């Protein structure tokens, strides 16, 4: 029965000036200095940027008041250039809650040869949703503390953040290749009981929706709306990019620039949430299309980011949030 809560499940909406609390409650530039920069370097998995942004990560949750529990998933698996280790990061508020919504991106970064003394660092690819994600749970802090009291007036159902290890091919992409984390991980989740002492269900019954922020960060993304199954969800988002922007809130945003579009696409894009999809997780994938004029180009770095873009997302994802989880 509880599986199915997902399907009905309804947001909380935000009235004006609650909106107007959480715009002001977000500072890109506090995401910029704590959050963003400390990622800004190589980390394909292995290099010492694997280990300080695993480190990073942890340490930025760990200061906040919100009850997060922190897991490392970390496993061995053979890649063209033998085998190595890799390390998922799982935050989740309320382990044994029955339902999570889940937001989550990829930490790695992919390896590039050094070319003219310069080092490929993802900066939308993904150091900026990872900081979104890391700047979210700050400024939600308060709001999800109360998480951690129990209540027979609400749904059991609270939230997770997933940092994926090893998204981002050796070589050439390919389904041995690729998301060595998330293949990893939702298999896992696949074979886990949920709740404990559970039967049937798993762990990825209890995944309310995957939200996969990838290659943000770029200025005028548009986002098309991928699946049926997570559509409505994904017209919460225009709604809220809507209101906001009416009540003044987003910076340097036009209604013409608008970033959740009403089309959807026409190819299949692989990324971390592949093996959660076709194990039936409903998906909301906020990647771009088309992708950043700097992908897989030593200019996707921090130059090239555009802040204003950045900020206006973080508002609207953090309402979305917070509608979701009604608080
Ligand atoms: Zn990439």
């Amino acid at each position: 029965a509880w599986p199915e809560e997902k399907n009905y499940h309804q947001p909380a909406i935000l009235n004006s000036s609650a909106l107007r609390q959480i715009a002001e409650g977000t500072s890109i530039s506090e995401m910029w200095q704590n959050d963003l920069q400390p990622l800004l370097i190589e980390r394909y998995p292995g290099s010492p940027g694997s280990y300080a942004a695993r480190q990073h990560i942890m340490q930025r949750i760990q200061r906040l008041q919100a009850d997060w529990v922190l897991e490392i998933d970390t496993f061995l698996s053979q890649t063209p250039e033998g085998e190595r280790s890799f390390s998922n990061i799982i935050s989740t508020l309320n382990p044994t809650a029955k339902r999570h919504l889940v937001l989550a991106c990829h930490y790695d970064s992919k390896y590039f040869s050094h070319w003219n003394n310069r080092v490929f660092v993802g900066a939308t690819d993904s150091a900026v949703p990872c900081a979104m994600m890391l700047e979210l749970a700050r400024a939600l802090d308060k709001k999800l503390l109360s998480l951690k009291t129990v209540s027979d007036s609400k749904p059991d159902l609270s939230l997770q953040l997933i940092f994926f290890d090893g998204e981002e091919a050796f070589l050439h992409w390919s389904p041995q290749d690729s998301l060595y984390g998330s293949r990893h991980l939702a298999a896992k989740m696949a074979s886990t009981p949920h709740p404990p002492g559970a039967r049937g269900t798993s762990q990825l019954h209890g995944m309310d929706l995957l939200v996969l922020l990838d290659l943000i960060g770029a200025p005028n993304p548009t986002f098309p709306n991928f699946f049926p199954n997570s559509a409505r969800w994904f017209e919460r988002l225009q709604a809220i990019e809507h209101e906001l922007h009416e009540l003044g809130l987003l910076k340097d945003h036009s209604l013409e620039g608008r970033y959740f579009q009403n089309y959807s696409y026409g190819g299949v894009i692989q990324d971390d949430h592949i093996p959660f999809l076709r194990r039936g997780v409903p998906v909301l994938h906020l990647i771009p299309s088309p992708f950043p004029e700097v992908w897989h180009t030593m200019d996707d770095n921090e130059e090239n980011l555009d802040e204003s873009t950045i900020d206006n997302l973080n508002k609207i994802l953090q309402v979305f949030v917070l509608e979701y989880l009604h608080l």
